[PDB]
């Protein structure tokens, strides 16, 4: 029923390897039985029900098992699990690629649209029929056998390659050495938190909650420099090997299917539709840009002069690397009196998660239960049920995993589990969502206390868990997150406005030891702190945008260099000799190859309508909040991104929000 809870989660986590390894085999045998089944019909038999419906009946059902296997490898504690759950991916995604490869089913499919009265199926079967038809002809399936079989050969091998990026980047346990005078200016509850070696000195890894503290407050810049080094050289050599064979092919397949480049074989599939509009977009931008980074680069660049005089250092006079997060954390100081160390004391997780939960709730028109002695791949991790509140129809899922330990995906993300579609049954099936990050874990009396970023990332994740339950279709390929790429960091990137709200961060924060709130001076200083150092974060998503270009259009040119070369020319902050950044960009393997354009993309999509609808009619207005879940996230995939917005905004979007809430003008 599509009122109750119970049954309608079907995941396990209890899998051992040779669980894995078996169930991968038996998915491969019962998934390629009904493609089997539908190839071997003959092309006049064909119909709705055995074909078209065969299909998206077993889409369903190996998702939902295929996410048993493929899951495991990103949050299970167990080492072997995790490389059985690697292996079941690399197999699997093999698999996918034959089955997406059958010519029989593509002659079946094609044939079904001509003779098929289209008008008599719903709008999203259309869709279902004209999509699989688009990525046959994406497939090369339109071409001669033998170039099809040379498609698949190199498809599987960047199936690997793009596996093997990620994994060398998750298993990477890279750390320097240094003692308590190296790590100057670094707080108490950060060091003693760090684990001592041989010589009394302290271990710092690479990872998010190590890294970015050190370059943001470390004050011996030789520290700096060094830890700065090894994040931007993790895993050189092999994932350099990698990208030298990955771009090539990329290259070498969109060539064969028709396409002048990489890039410009993803950008059809995407709102942005070519890749002329993207260079247009990204240069547009970075010109508007250009004065905010001159003077804010101008301003960190006299601070470290004062700041080399003052403490004696020798003083080099250009921004490195390994300069820039400590001066624009220092630019915030000085310009706003945020300590972010003070800050954090009134966001302990647990006021955190209840805040952000009761604002989505009220927003949404939704309701959140936490489950009990749940079933969960860890004991830290938290499953809640999510209901509507008029109807009380039971949405989905989701999972809370937001403390670090070994063998877990390094970064902020939202993986979806099951889909919100139409079974076999006619039942719905109950989305399922894993909101999964790396914050502090509780520490005797001290609890977890989160920087103000870390505050955003949470709300960002979870707008994609709102994507993934909130969205009700028909066919899996269409149902949760399965939107434009360039489009799917809509939903993230707006709930992060609510933590740039006074009324908001009231609401989300409390101190941790006496409970007083934030001083409503402090509170102005945070909301007005946004635009902070804007220039020159804007700059470098504008640098690795391009970079994400060029490196899929013109695939004889060395990675390195290229980002070099946009690092100078558009950040104005040199890449340090020796370092290679692309190596460590796992975006490039993610699928957001020749598509990382997005999340700025996607930005003046969010500001439009958070500054339009939102900030105009109260931004936790339930009427706004419910024609936002309506419009935006239940639809999915099942229409397109453009079409989704035209319906929320009544006309088609602009940059006049996303430029006032940079501080510009048009
Ligand atoms: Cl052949
Ligand atoms: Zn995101």
């Amino acid at each position: 029923s599509s009122y109750t809870v119970a049954g309608r989660n079907v995941l396990r986590w209890d899998l051992s390897p040779e669980q894995i390894k078996t169930r991968t085999e038996e998915l491969i045998v019962q998934t390629k039985q009904v493609y089997d089944a539908v190839g071997m019909l003959g092309i006049e038999e064909v119909t709705y029900e055995n074909c078209l419906q065969a299909l998206a009946d077993v889409e369903v059902k190996y998702i939902v098992e295929r996410t048993m296997l493929d899951f495991p490898q990103h949050v299970s504690s167990d080492k072997e699990v995790r490389a059985a759950s690697t292996e079941a991916d690399k197999r699997l995604s093999r698999f996918d690629i034959e089955m997406s490869m059958r010519g029989d089913i593509f002659e079946r499919i094609v044939h079904l649209q001509e003779t098929c009265d289209l008008g008599k199926i719903k709008p999203e079967a259309r869709r279902y029929l004209e999509k699989s038809i688009k990525m046959g002809k994406r497939n090369g399936l339109h071409l001669p056998e033998q170039v099809q079989n040379e498609i698949k050969s190199m498809k599987k091998r960047m199936s690997e390659l793009c596996i093997d990026f990620n994994k060398n980047l998750n298993e990477d346990d890279t750390f320097l050495v240094f003692s308590k005078a190296e790590l100057g200016a670094l707080p108490d509850d950060f060091i003693d938190s760090l684990e001592k070696t041989d010589d009394d000195k302290y271990k710092i890894t690479l990872k998010y909650p190590h890294y970015f503290p050190v370059m943001k407050k470390c004050c011996i810049p030789e520290t700096r420099r060094r830890m700065e080094m090894a994040f931007n050289t993790r895993c050189k050599e092999e994932n350099t090997i990698i990208l030298q064979q990955l771009l090539p092919l990329r290259t070498k397949v969109a060539k064969l299917l028709g396409y002048s480049t990489h890039a410009d074989f993803v950008l059809e599939m995407n709102t942005a539709k070519s890749t002329s509009r993207v260079t247009a977009f990204l240069d547009d931008l970075s010109q508007k840009l250009k004065p905010l980074g001159e003077a804010e680069r101008e301003f960190i660049l006299n601070l470290k002069k004062k700041e080399c005089k003052d403490r004696g250092f020798e003083y080099d006079g250009k921004i490195n690397a390994w300069d820039l997060y400590y001066y624009m954390t220092q630019t915030e100081e000085l310009k706003y009196s945020i300590d972010q160390e003070f800050l954090k004391e009134y966001f302990p997780i647990e006021v955190v998660t209840e805040g952000l939960l009761n604002t989505y709730q009220e927003l949404l028109g939704l309701s959140f239960e936490q489950m009990t002695d749940a079933h969960v791949w860890n004991k830290s991790v938290t499953l809640y049920t999510v209901k509507d509140k008029a109807t009380g129809e039971v949405l989905g899922q989701f999972y809370l995993d937001l403390y670090p330990r070994e063998g877990k995906y390094n970064h902020a993300a939202c993986f979806g589990l099951q889909p919100g579609c139409l079974l076999p049954d006619g039942s719905r099936m109950m989305a399922v969502a894993a909101l999964v990050v790396n914050f502090s874990q509780p520490v005797a009396g001290r609890p977890s206390l989160l920087r103000h970023d870390e505050v955003r990332t949470y709300f960002h994740q979870f707008g994609h868990v709102m994507h993934q339950i909130c969205a009700q279709t028909d066919f899996a390929r269409f149902s949760g997150t399965n939107v434009e790429t360039d489009f799917v960091e809509v939903p993230s990137q707006m709930l992060e406005n609510w933590v740039w709200d006074v009324d908001s961060l009231r609401r989300l924060s409390k101190h941790y030891k006496d409970g007083s709130p934030i001083a409503d001076d402090l509170l102005e200083k945070l909301v007005a702190s946004r635009l902070v150092n804007t220039g020159l974060l804007t700059l470098r998503q504008i640098v690795l945008s391009k970079v994400d270009q060029s490196l899929h259009t013109n695939t004889s040119l060395d990675a390195a260099s290229e980002y070099a070369k946009y690092c100078s020319e558009i950040l104005g902050v040199a890449a340090t000799p020796g370092t290679n950044m692309p190596a460590t960009f796992g975006h490039l393997a993610g699928g957001y190859d020749g598509q990382y354009y997005g999340y700025l993309w996607s930005e003046v999509f969010s500001m439009d309508m958070f500054y339009s609808c939102f900030k105009k009619e109260g931004i936790m207005n339930p009427e706004v909040g419910m024609k936002y879940r309506n419009l935006i996230l239940k639809p999915g995939g099942s229409l397109d991104g453009m079409d989704m917005l035209h319906n929320f905004l009544k006309r088609e979007p602009n940059q006049k929000a996303f430029l006032m809430s940079r501080g510009l003008h048009a």
